[PDB]
RNA sequence: ACAU
DNA sequence: CGATGT
């Protein structure tokens, strides 16, 4: 119903899907960029959306912040809830980096606690998420 | 169908 | 138009 402005918003950007994947997190209220992942040569949209949420969890935990995280990705929200990224991307030499990051993200979720609410950004009502790449 |  | 996902 109402945007929770006191929050972190995350999003993926890609060149191809699968293709080059990056992600960032912004302060929902101001658009200030709070973190940005160096581009990963091959990944999927959903792997990037997942990594962005997990990085947000880690970022807020390190800072003792109870703010929620917004993502527009139904898939990634579910993967984080399950602590399992059910990607179809082939595991081979050229996808090794993205899969290492995804594996490490799951490992972190399995060994740490958090209360951060992970909320669906309602694009149809609110427009593009504030972390969007505009591409 | 919905979300990207 | 293609691809990633529930
Ligand atoms: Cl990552
Ligand atoms: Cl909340
Ligand atoms: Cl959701
Ligand atoms: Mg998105
Ligand atoms: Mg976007
Ligand atoms: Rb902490
Ligand atoms: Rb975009
Ligand atoms: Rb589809």
């Amino acid at each position: 119903e109402e945007i929770i402005w006191e929050s972190l918003s995350v999003d993926v950007g890609s060149q191809g899907n699968p293709g080059i994947v990056e992600y960032k997190g912004v302060d929902t209220k101001t658009g200030e960029v709070l973190f940005e992942r160096e581009p990963i040569p091959i990944g999927t949209n959903n792997m990037g959306e997942f990594l962005a949420i997990v990085h947000g969890l880690r970022y807020l935990k390190e800072r003792n912040s109870r703010k929620p995280i917004y993502s527009d990705s139904q898939t990634a929200i579910k993967w984080v809830k399950d602590k399992k990224a059910k990607s179809t991307l082939v595991r081979n030499e050229e996808t090794a980096l993205i899969w290492k990051l995804v594996d490490e993200a799951e490992e972190w979720l399995n060994t740490h606690t958090y209360e951060t609410p992970i909320l669906k950004w309602q694009t149809d009502k609110w427009g593009e998420i504030k972390a969007d790449y505009g591409r």
